[PDB]
């Protein structure tokens, strides 16, 4: 792919975490902590999952961001509508308003509904994200194996603003701990 070129910025809004959730000071980075981390509550956090959303919100454009993923067992990955759930048990589909591919006990699926099998060769170690507003895509890369893809949602109804998305697992294995990074530009 020749997507880099749509490079952003991306940084993560604390206010939408988790509360469990440890956000490095740069923003850049995100872990599951072994505790609560001594924060409010609020209508923003994510309850019920380790997710937490970028500050950036896209309504036009094309953007490119990557996630580093090294050592985790489990992640969700993508974009998601600015007004998503937040409280409570939910699917991760684009009817419920994400665009999300995620690692789960060895094996890599797209959040379709019902879900879809990834065939992925070389594990990757690095995820390219690419959103293109007005063609209504969501395409995910391999950066481990040269940028080959790994699924592309298309005829995406965004239906607003969109949001990074990002979840990292649980650690119920003592496994998982690893972060989320925001690889740089
Ligand atoms: C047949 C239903 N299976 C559910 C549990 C596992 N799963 C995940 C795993 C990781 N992130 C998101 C969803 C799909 C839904």
């Amino acid at each position: 792919h020749h997507h880099h070129h749509h490079m952003v910025h991306i940084t993560l809004d604390r206010n939408t975490a988790n509360s469990w959730l440890i956000i490095s000071k740069d923003r850049r980075q995100v872990r599951m902590g072994d505790t609560h981390q001594n924060v409010s509550d609020n209508k923003e956090r994510f309850s019920n999952y380790p997710m937490v959303l970028g500050a950036q919100r896209f309504s036009s454009g094309k953007m490119y961001w990557e996630v580093d993923v090294t050592q985790k067992e489990a992640w969700d990955l993508g974009v998601c509508r600015d007004s998503v759930q937040r409280k409570g048990q939910f699917s991760l589909s684009p009817e419920n308003g994400f665009w999300t591919i995620w690692l789960w006990q060895d094996s890599y699926e797209a959040g379709t509904s019902p879900q879809t099998t990834l065939h992925i060769q070389v594990p990757p170690c690095q995820i390219g994200i690419f959103v293109d507003y007005e063609a209504g895509v969501v395409s995910f890369y391999n950066i481990t194996d040269h940028g080959s893809l790994i699924y592309t949602f298309s005829e995406c109804v965004f239906a607003g603003p969109l949001r990074p998305f990002f979840n990292v697992g649980f650690n119920y294995s003592g496994g998982n701990a690893a972060p989320l990074k925001l690889c740089p530009l």
